[PDB]
DNA sequence: ATCAGAATCCCGGTGCCGAGGCCGCTCAATTGGTCGTAGACAGCTCTAGCACCGCTTAAACGCACGTACGCGCTGTCCCCCGCGTTTTAACCGCCAAGGGGATTACACCCAAGA
């Protein structure tokens, strides 16, 4: 929530937020990172890897178009 | 270090079908006027957001030691890297299947209708 308030606070100022919101953000960011850290995973066993590298991530971001 | 070699870019050169300029309307854009409801503004509110304290504790960081995943280097033989030959993806002229004019010689005579 800190980090959250202190990101939207470099947007606009005088910004309230509410439990969903901020509950339905954390869903969606702990979902996008399983997602990542999945394709990190995926990248790192292709690569005769069991350690995840950021290299890993970058090619997974890359890929998936971010 | 140094050269011979096939592969690559720019210049005379050219013309032609695509890019560019012009004419007539006419159907969409503009003007003017009459309804009129969704939008802008003021007011009450209380719930929802915000800041802070009391007490609690499992989570997060520094320590100890080695190891096993991480990574450089080696032996192999492999299956793509690359050239030479036509060929398979279609593109391009003469056979032996029939539809038709032509014939039944030459000259003469008789009979009977429009």
């Amino acid at each position: 929530q800190r980090l959250v308030r202190e990101i939207a606070q470099d947007f606009k100022t005088d910004l309230r937020f509410q439990s969903a919101a901020i509950g339905a953000l954390q869903e969606a960011s702990e979902a996008y990172l399983v997602g990542l850290f999945e394709d990190t995973n995926l990248c790192a066993i292709h690569a005769k890897r069991v350690t995840i590298m950021p290299k890993d991530i970058q090619l997974a971001r890359r890929i998936r178009g971010e």
